[PDB]
């Protein structure tokens, strides 16, 4: 369903600190509550030397903001990785220095994010995210202010 | 804060059947859950002869989809009405035959909607709603498919 990907992705250069500035999803129920399944906040991305991608994130479950770690295994397409359960991650676009657009999907369920390096509202990167999105059937879209970004689980 | 209004509003011609196709709000907490305070679905608008506006809507409270009725009292500006508690309703735009854009606000808390006559996705009217919105600090946006539109409380 998502037919936008980044050409030439250097997976090593996305390592380190990120902020989930915005999130959208095909179904309201995937992002609606604090503990919605795809309301996940990205802390940091760790690409192994052999080209896999470890993701550190945060996730409200049972009243608490928990850390989580997950490995997204590489594929033959450099902009596409696999998490196990089945789930595909796709990198749509990034300039490495400021923003990164990604989506995750199954086999028409879908959630995408605007990751940014610093705790600021980047209008430019939200435009691009909004453009990449109009091509997709989203029904819920959220965004966070600089205060919430510095908080665990964006409270 | 919202500085868009409709010139020449004929309040009588908005009477009757409407569908809340989309909703946006300044704070996630105003629309996030089924029972969020501004997650209100519009059923029908009844403009009195003396220019006031009765609103029939639906609202999930305590496990059930309840009907509600409210009166929005007129003002000297024909595109602005008052509900009592304090709350201002503003009509931003409408073509009467298909769509109506409105916002409601207090004294920087804000929620807006794309109302449409029929249970269809009107891309045109969602554009306009999205344009009217970029001028505003929204942090949550939702939209409903034709099935959910025919259901009480859009389930
Ligand atoms: C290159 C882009 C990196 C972002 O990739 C993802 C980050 C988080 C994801 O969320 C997976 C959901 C994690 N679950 C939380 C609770 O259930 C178990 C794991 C998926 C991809
Ligand atoms: C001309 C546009 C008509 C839409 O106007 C409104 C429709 C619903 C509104 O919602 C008011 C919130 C209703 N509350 C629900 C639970 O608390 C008590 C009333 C406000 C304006």
């Amino acid at each position: 369903i998502v037919t936008q990907t980044m050409k030439g992705l250097d997976i090593q250069k996305v390592a380190g600190t990120w902020y989930s500035l915005a999130m959208a999803a095909s179904d309201i129920s995937l992002l609606d509550a604090q503990s919605a399944p795809l309301r996940v906040y990205v802390e940091e991305l760790k690409p192994t030397p052999e080209g896999d991608l470890e993701i550190l994130l945060q996730k409200w479950e049972n009243g608490e903001c928990a850390q989580k770690k997950i490995i997204a295994e590489k594929t033959k397409i450099p902009a596409v990785f696999k998490i196990d359960a089945e789930n595909k991650v796709l990198v749509l676009d990034t300039d490495y220095k400021k923003y990164l657009l990604f989506c995750m999907e199954n086999s028409q369920s879908l959630a995408c994010q605007c990751l940014v390096r610093t705790p600021e509202v980047d209008d430019e990167a939200l435009e691009k995210f909004d453009k990449a999105l109009k091509a997709l059937p989203m029904h819920i879209r959220l965004s966070f202010n600089p205060t919430q970004l510095e908080e665990q689980c964006h409270i």
